[PDB]
């Protein structure tokens, strides 16, 4: 059942790598840092770099196809290259961007994709944008990613860039997010053994957490049916044990229940 039995206020691991001096400028916000136990560790870095294994990102495992997520911050100018090393290494084929690049005059994510019909190299990674599709609530970008110089490493990465999240609050109706999530679901399932779905917003905790928790709950309903046991606080705590603070506001909390209730109504 998607009923709210408990209030948001009742919801309330080391982060050593993200606190290192060499990593300070890789964080958008000084005290929003990844837990060491779940962080994405980047291998095959430039051997001239003393620290090349860090990005502010955690794998989120729900605890049926086994689907996982990478929850991360919007790219900074100096972390675009590392963001593409992460997507490549993890075999991610779907990216979910939940913000504009700039909202109310503050940067939330540096543009990390090329324009439509262009290619750019971001460090050792080559990214080609072969087609955009602009739908009411989102734009889908079909990106081809390969390692520079390297034969047959190309794979398609589908970036779903949600466009209709308000600058204040949350959407007043979840229909846009549910249609977007259903297309992400079908895309991910269409690609054999795809890696984690990457999800980001400015800090990688509030909108990112709201999206990931809704998706996890809907996937439970896929497996178990509309009358299954749902426990939204328990799920939020389970995601919070893997990245600090996921789901930031009471409106986001209410929006989770509304989204799942609406999904159930659809069936």
């Amino acid at each position: 059942g998607a009923h709210m039995w408990e209030e948001f206020e009742t919801l309330q691991y080391s982060r050593k790598e993200g606190q290192r001096q060499e990593n300070k400028n890789k964080n958008r916000y000084k005290n929003i840092l990844p837990f060491d136990h779940t962080r994405v560790v980047l291998h095959d870095g430039d051997p001239n770099e003393p620290v090349s294994d860090y990005i502010n990102a955690n794998i989120i495992m729900p605890e049926k196809p086994k689907k996982s997520y990478i929850a991360t911050q919007g790219c900074l100018q100096n972390t675009v290259n590392d963001f593409w090393r992460m997507v490549f290494q993890e075999n991610s084929r779907v990216i979910v961007m939940t913000t504009k690049e700039v909202e109310r005059g503050k940067s939330k994510c540096v543009k990390y994709w090329p324009d439509e019909y262009a290619l750019k190299e971001y460090g050792v990674m080559r990214v080609r944008n072969v087609k955009e599709s602009a739908a009411h609530d989102y734009t889908l970008r079909e990106l081809k990613l390969s390692k520079v110089g390297q034969g047959n490493t190309e794979r398609t990465v589908w970036q779903y860039h949600f466009r209709t999240w308000p600058d204040h609050g949350v959407p007043s109706d979840p229909g846009g997010v549910l249609d977007f999530l259903e297309e992400v679901h079908h895309k991910q399932e269409s690609i054999m053994d795809a890696g984690p779905v990457v999800v980001h917003c400015s800090a990688g905790i509030g909108r990112t957490g709201t999206f990931i928790v809704i998706d996890i709950l809907i996937d439970i309903i896929r497996e178990k049916g509309v009358d299954r046991d749902i426990d939204v606080p328990k799920t939020i705590q389970m995601v919070r044990s893997q990245r600090s603070g996921m789901v930031q506001t009471e409106a986001q909390y209410r929006f989770i229940y509304m989204a799942v209730q609406h999904y159930i109504e659809t069936l």
